[PDB]
């Protein structure tokens, strides 16, 4: 039925949480997966948090994305609050007020990668490329695993994905027919649940 896990928190707010879900009977767990229902952030004063992978991975699966302070108030009133009144409406890096939980929270069916071919290609560092994947597939892009593993035809879209700041890779286009782009364009659009345009984060590719 309900189901958490924490992010950015010290062992004393994890215990305030546990305690809180003791109390409330909720499941509480160290990773998240397919039945992580609830991922409790520390924010600032106005909602705003780190971009964890958890972050990213709550959103991605349209999950309850709500700031710690959903968890000391309901401490504090001896009742649990709601999820509407406490969610992060966004974090350091995609601005203040973007509200993407809420965004990928009800539009389950208008999945930001429906359509998309991707290949996260290459070397990642701060995040498994198997969470990244896992990210990408949630919404709603089918994983490629080899360049030359794309679907030919049309209708369809591959995407190659890389990170270039981890490159110890403007020769891809030589080795397949699809744009190259960063790692951000997937973190950005996953975050904002909004597909972002490719132009930002295209990486030019030889002949
Ligand atoms: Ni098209």
């Amino acid at each position: 039925r309900m189901s958490m896990v924490v992010s950015d928190l010290t062992p004393e707010e994890f215990m305030l949480v546990y305690k809180f879900a003791r109390k409330h009977h909720i499941t509480l767990t160290n990773l998240i997966t397919e039945e992580t229902t609830h991922v409790v952030m520390k924010t600032d004063a106005e909602f705003v948090c780190e971009r964890t992978l958890k972050y990213f991975l709550g959103i991605a699966g349209g999950k309850w994305v709500v700031s710690y302070f959903w968890v000391t108030q309901s401490i504090k009133e001896r009742k649990m609050l709601n999820e509407h009144d406490f969610e992060v409406r966004g974090d350091v890096v995609n601005g203040r007020n973007h509200q993407g939980p809420k965004r990928a929270r009800e539009s389950q069916d208008r999945k930001i990668f429906r359509g998309l071919e991707i290949c996260c290609y290459g070397p990642f560092t701060n995040m498994p490329t198997d969470q990244l994947e896992w990210m990408v597939q949630l919404c709603g892009a089918s994983v490629v695993k080899e360049l030359s593993s794309f679907t030919l035809g049309t209708g369809v879209h591959p995407i190659v994905v890389v990170q270039p700041d981890a490159w110890t890779f403007h020769a891809i286009g030589q080795m397949c027919e699809a744009p190259v782009v960063t790692r951000e364009w997937v973190l950005d659009s996953v975050a904002l649940y909004q597909c972002q345009e490719l132009d930002t984060y295209l990486i030019p590719q030889i002949p």
